[PDB]
Parts: C-alpha cells; structure tokens; sequence
C-alpha cells in the first residue's frame, strides 16, 4: 500500500475516489439516499456552512447523530472545511456530553432530533463555546437560534476546494472510557482512515464496488466508522444505514432488502448480535439473504456462534480485533481462513508484540499483554498526558487485551489487563454499575464482575450486600437499574450475599468471585 501523500485531507480523498460513479447510490436510509455526487455536493456546502459561521481550522464541533445519511455529510463536511468532528456516541448521559463539550472546547454541535433533548441538558449545565446547535430531523420546535440541518447546508453554496491539510494533521476524535474517570479524547489523523481502510478493508476484506454494506455498529464505534464509512467509500461500495437500535428484526427486515432496494452483501456486528440472530425463530434462510461476508468485533466470537452461523449460511464470520486508539482492526481472521477460537493472525502493516511482567518476550503458549505498531494508531488522548504516555509507548500502543500465540501464528484472547469488561460488544466499567447499585438504599456493598452465558458471552454478574435494616428484592432492584444504566449494562443476575471476599485492608477480592 502506497503512503498518503504529505499534503493529504481525508474527506478530499473520498470525494475525489467517487467522482468515477456520480450517480451509484453512497448511502441510503429508511427516508432518504444520496449519490455519491449529492454527496459531495451536500459535504462541501455543510463545509461552508460551518466556516460561515466563523468555525476556523482545527476547531472542533460535536457530531452527536443517529446512524442515517446526513451522518456522513456532517462528518465529511467537518473534514473538508479543516474542522475536527468529535464523533460520539448517541447512548449517553446529559453529563456525559456536558463533559464532552468542555473537554472539546466544541464551537458548533451537529445533532439528531432524537438527541436534542439530552443535548439542551447538556449545553444548560456546561461552560460550553457552542456558537450554534446544528439539528438533523428535528422531532420538537427548533429554539431561537437553532438551524435545522437541511436548511443550514441549503443556505451555503459548497466550498470551492479543501483545507489544505497535511496528512498528519488531527482529523477527527473519538471518545473512549476506561474502568474510572471521564472518556478520553482519542486523536485521528486524516492519514490514520486511509491506513484502515487500505491495510483491512481493501487488502483484508476485499470489499468492492458492487458490495452493499450494513454495519450493525453505528458510525460512531471506530468499528462502524470503517465498516459503513471509510471502508465503502474507499471502494465505491453502496451503504445501508439504519437509525433504531439493532434487533434480530431489523437487521433481518434489511437484509431482505426491506429498505432502499438493496439487499447486504456484507454485514459486520457483534458476536451478541449473531447469537441473538441464530436464536431468533425468523432467521432467513440462506436463499433469501445476499451476503458474500460477515465480519464480527467487539467481543471474542465464541467457536460455536461462527459455527452455527457457517451451518445455517454457508458463511463462516470473520472475527477480528481492533481498539478506538488503533482506529480499527489489525489481528484478525481472513475471509477465506477462519480458525474458530482464535482472533487470527496480524493484519499486514501491523506488527503485533506479546509482552510480560518486564517488558520481555513471551514463549509462545504463554499469555502477554498485547501491543501494536502500525500506521493508524492515535497521537494522543487529548489534554490527558498521564494517560497518554501509558497506552501510546514509542511507537507501540497498548491495547489492554492479553494473548497467546498458537504453533501456527494464530492469536488466543487471554483477557483484559483492567478491569473492563466487553458486554454485548461494548465495554463496559464494572465500577461503573457498582456505583449505580450502591446508591440503592437498601444495597450496603456491591461487587461487578464478568461471567460467560450460555453461549460462553461475558455479561456482568453483580453480588450484592443488602442493608440489614432495610428490605431489598430482586425486582426492585431491576427496575432501579432499568432506569439508570444502559441496556447492555444490566446484570444478568445478582446474588444476594451476606459478605464479600476481601483483603485484611478491604479490597473485594474480585478474582474469587470469578472462581466461585
Ligand atoms: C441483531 C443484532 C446484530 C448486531 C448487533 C450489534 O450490536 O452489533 C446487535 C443486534
Ligand atoms: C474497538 C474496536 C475499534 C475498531 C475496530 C474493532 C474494534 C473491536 O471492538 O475489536
């Protein structure tokens, strides 16, 4: 794969890739389609919409967005115009993008209709610099000041060329959490999606141009940032996009070609997402769907999902591992070489290092902490130089996983090196739950940890102390939760325990509870 060259904006370089098919559709959703062209064109007017509203180069604006096409029209746009689009996603708290806000210093925001009543919490709480709130369908009267997002790129003619950005300059950001403490600002460069989508989706993948591709993962994951953004538009592929939350329905409804006349040639999600599909009485068969290839992220495929899927499609999944810092995937099994149990082999371009307790080599067999060098990896966590110097270590970055190399250069997950847990494909803090469920009256200490269902997926467990003086059941604590955490967050049980295991100093010995 050739470098970008020095002198290289990301958005440019996808328009530019697409002027050979002005009318193949780029992106379609349930209400709406763009062609490559309207595109471009609806990119660069957004692009100078932002500047005319005094957005200068290397500000950045918050892209706060359900998955349909004006998602890559916001975020292309940003890119054109030399803005930095924080790219985040739709699940969270009024705190959590007060937070966002702040820590990116945003100047404009971008945000679904849907979203905009969470994001008013979270521009009313903050010491915000939102010059203009951007709003893509709205679903409530637009307050004064607010532009809806058809009307703001209408109103702009499209910006005559890029900024002339060079190609390790900040592109975009995502936000990443770890088991404490606020999301940390992952840095981009306009080089870093062209290295994914070249190394994985072109040379790995072998995406197309007569693919159809559907990501289950919204274009805010790094994962479905390259499946349903970077990755087809680098090929010229058409794309699915679907704003509600994915169920085995509507992925199936989409892979019938229920939605824009097309139906997926290739379909990414998480190893959850095809157990709840393999399990659900309404599976298509294999006459009914057009699907050349499945990807998986998020979580380790179990053998058995890949398997089953295999049986009933003629399909086997392609499971690969990537991380928010490193953009996208680079272990990874290949389409025409899965190995059930393992992540694969090394993504070329990327060398992978297992590492020990100093620092030093591992036998092969033997676990060690996983680090990657290769050309997609972030600058930083912006603002977090602490952070920062930990995960991104002289050209290798850490990723939190442990492995073990296999006698045939197959990679085995062997667990993480914090205490973060991947539940339905996203991580998860068990702090984070602990902290909702001792705010219970009736709870007095709780402890988070990971633990395998049937289909050998990590989901959390909680173990609960209740408070002696107080009653305490099981379904009230499910409807306390059910308003407080995410669905993916949900314990899959608690146990009611009358002490936890802990230390002579009164740490809760967590790996016991894992044992028992
Ligand atoms: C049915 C289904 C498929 C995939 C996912 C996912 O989160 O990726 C969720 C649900
Ligand atoms: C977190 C992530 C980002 C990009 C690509 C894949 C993954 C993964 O979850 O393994």
């Amino acid at each position: 794969v050739t470098p970008p060259p020095e002198k290289f904006n990301f958005a440019e370089h996808l328009l530019q890739t697409n002027r050979v098919r002005p009318d193949k559709t780029a992106f379609v959703d349930d209400i709406s389609s763009l062609s490559f062209a309207q595109l471009e064109a609806q990119t660069r007017q957004l692009a100078a919409a932002l500047r005319a509203i005094g957005v200068k180069r290397e500000e950045r604006v918050l892209l706060l967005m359900l998955d349909g096409t004006d998602w890559p029209v916001a975020f292309l746009g940003a890119i054109y115009a030399g803005i930095v689009p924080v790219a985040v996603n739709t699940l969270l708290t009024a705190d959590d993008y007060a937070y966002m806000l702040e820590h990116s210093r945003a100047q404009a925001v971008l945000v679904s209709g849907a979203l905009h009543p969470v994001l008013k919490a979270a521009l009313t709480k903050s010491d915000h610099e939102v010059q203009r709130v951007i709003v893509s369908r709205p679903a409530a009267p637009l307050e004064p000041g607010e532009v809806d997002f058809a009307e703001f790129v209408g109103a702009h003619a499209p910006l005559e060329k890029p900024a002339a950005t060079q190609a390790d300059d900040p592109a975009f950001w995502l936000y990443s959490s770890g088991s404490t403490g606020r999301p940390k600002g992952v840095v981009h460069t306009h080089a870093n999606p062209y290295w994914t989508s070249e190394l994985y989706g072109r040379n790995t993948l072998h995406l197309r141009e007569d693919d159809v591709c559907f990501s289950a993962a919204k274009l805010f994951f790094a994962y479905g940032l390259g499946n349903a953004l970077t990755f087809p538009m680098t090929v010229g592929a058409t794309t699915l996009l679907m704003g509600e939350r994915p169920t085995p329905d509507a992925v199936f409804k989409r892979w019938l070609g229920g939605v824009g006349g097309v139906k997926p040639t290739v379909f990414y999600g998480a190893p959850t997402g095809y157990a709840g599909m393999l399990a659900a009485p309404n599976l298509p068969s294999r006459d009914q769907v057009a699907l050349r290839l499945a990807s998986s992220a998020g979580e380790a495929l179990p053998a058995e999902i890949g398997q089953r899927f295999q049986r009933h499609f003629g399909l086997d999944i392609v499971d690969g591992i990537g991380s928010t810092e490193m953009l996208h995937i680079f272990l990874s099994n290949l389409p025409d070489r899965v190995r059930y149990g393992t992540t694969g082999w090394p993504v070329p371009g990327y060398q992978i290092e297992l590492r020990g307790d100093g620092g030093g080599p591992v036998a092969d067999g033997e676990p060690g902490d996983l680090y990657i060098h290769g050309p997609s990896s972030a600058t930083m966590y912006w603002g977090n130089r602490a952070k920062s110097r930990d995960t991104f270590q002289g050209g290798w970055t850490k990723s939190g996983d442990k492995y073990v190399r296999n006698d045939d250069g197959s990679y085995t997950y062997a667990g993480r090196t914090d205490d973060m847990l991947k539940v339905s494909g996203i991580y998860v803090s068990p702090f984070e739950i602990e902290a909702t469920l001792v705010q219970h009256p009736g709870v007095l200490e709780a402890a988070v940890v990971g633990v395998a269902d049937e289909h050998g997926l990590t989901k959390p467990k909680a173990y609960v102390v209740p408070r002696p003086g107080q009653t305490l059941s099981e379904t009230e604590l499910k409807t306390f939760i059910k308003d407080r955490l995410a669905p993916y967050k949900y314990p899959r049980s608690t146990v009611f325990v009358a002490e936890l295991p802990k230390t002579a100093t009164g740490k809760i010995q967590r790996f016991k509870l894992r044992e028992g």
